[PDB]
């Protein structure tokens, strides 16, 4: 039998390990090990994001995953769109524990430009939010932006061809978030050593309606990668529109990541 | 056109409004209303249990719910297993908002012992908690008996019927949680004049493998209902194994309280 992989699976703002529940058990019907990280204040987390003040806090739960992995075990290190970051982050850190970073409708960092730049790049031209609620809370690490997504904004750009039931779902579990882009915006940029080492891939979905085509045309340009898959039909929660044809692409990554 | 009703769903201990993601647009699409609470220290509440210690407490957004309906207004409230006892709760205060009190796999109590009475009897019955962990916390007011659910115990006493995303949904979002039992055991009984007048159904899985199908006639041999409901093959997450059959039942209930 060809050898398994373990999949690490890192959630997007205002979501959680939860939007991972249909792949999941795809993955682990094919004989792979999955670990769905809920981030800080994320899902079911006890913290409020007003006490996940920096972008490391936020990740912290992803790189105690990692630490915490046996001896010279590698992982597929699957982040979805805020997710970019935060793996990202945790290459820069614990680059020979991961054997692919997978970019799943991601924003895909460099290392040129400071770590919020294909954030704020995004957030200029980002189109509407609809009925999303922005709100500001100021501590010590300076002023967060906050954000709430509205279900009718939910509705039209994330979930537009996911099943009723998971809309719903979502409407019953989504939080508010943040980007954590003042944050990112002073941090050291990433490492060509660490992050820039590890091998990635992109894996976009072709009615992603917040980051639609183009965009991710320009990061992969600012930032290469080794292959890129696309899921047709997906929309922005892959994984939970597509999930099969999520699972067929991460399939057909692992395939190459044998070794 | 036929009349329709506003349905307030609520949901068991240690989980959330999340349960009712299937059952709420096959409501909807048949042109009924439905509000699903989210109880205290529950799903995405920003409580941890230990914070909330009494059953009023925990059960405050449902009668905040209830509060908030316009004059007049009357809804099926549906308590799914300790939301049996929400909703009793709900009904010995606001009976004349309700409709019809819609026992779901429910614990049933009565008028005539203490209100912990029916919780009492199944912690004595019930030798199936398997990797359930159990615990206390000491409040200003007593001690609190709390319970955290093993994996295995829900697969195979809660979920055994359901789709594997749906067992592997829960095991991203159930929380600690409690079933009150010293603060029901202090509280004064349920009342005739509220709870006891309001009109009353069980609907009954047929697999129920936490509340035995011995048990539920136990209780309602102890406090009659207007009549009750089968679902065949549903476990005890019916809403989750079978919410078609679980609508098919809802929808005869509205069609014997039209109005
Ligand atoms: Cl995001
Ligand atoms: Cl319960």
């Amino acid at each position: 039998m060809e050898r398994k992989h373990h999949f690490v699976l890192v959630h997007n703002a205002c979501h959680g390990a939860w939007i991972w529940y249909k792949l999941k058990p795809l993955l682990e019907s094919a004989g792979h090990r999955v670990t769905a990280v809920e981030l800080a204040a994320s899902g079911i987390d006890p913290r409020p994001i007003q006490a996940v003040e920096t972008v490391d806090e936020y990740s912290k739960p992803l790189i105690e995953t990692l630490k915490s992995l046996p001896e010279n075990e590698e992982v597929i290190l699957v982040g979805f769109s805020f997710g970019g970051i935060n793996i990202a982050l945790a290459a820069d850190i614990f680059p020979a524990k991961i054997k692919v970073l997978v970019f799943l409708n991601a924003f895909l960092p460099d290392t040129t430009h400071v770590p919020s730049h294909v954030l704020d790049k995004l957030m200029e031209m980002f189109g509407g939010w609809g009925d999303t609620e922005f709100s500001s809370h100021e501590t010590r690490n300076g002023t967060m932006s906050l954000l709430k997504m509205g279900p009718k904004f939910m509705k039209a750009r994330l979930y537009q061809n996911c099943p009723i039931e998971d809309y719903e779902l979502a409407k019953m579990l989504h939080r508010q978030g943040s980007f954590f882009t003042e944050d990112l915006s002073k941090k050291e940029k990433f490492s060509e050593e660490g992050y820039g080492s590890v091998q990635r891939v992109y894996v976009m979905s072709s009615e992603d309606k917040i980051i639609p085509c183009d965009f991710i045309r320009w990061m992969i340009d600012n930032f290469n990668v080794s292959k890129v898959y696309e899921i047709d039909g997906g929309d922005h929660m892959v994984m939970l529109s597509k999930p099969q044809k999520l699972f067929d692409s991460l399939s057909a990554i692992a395939t190459d990541y044998m070794g």
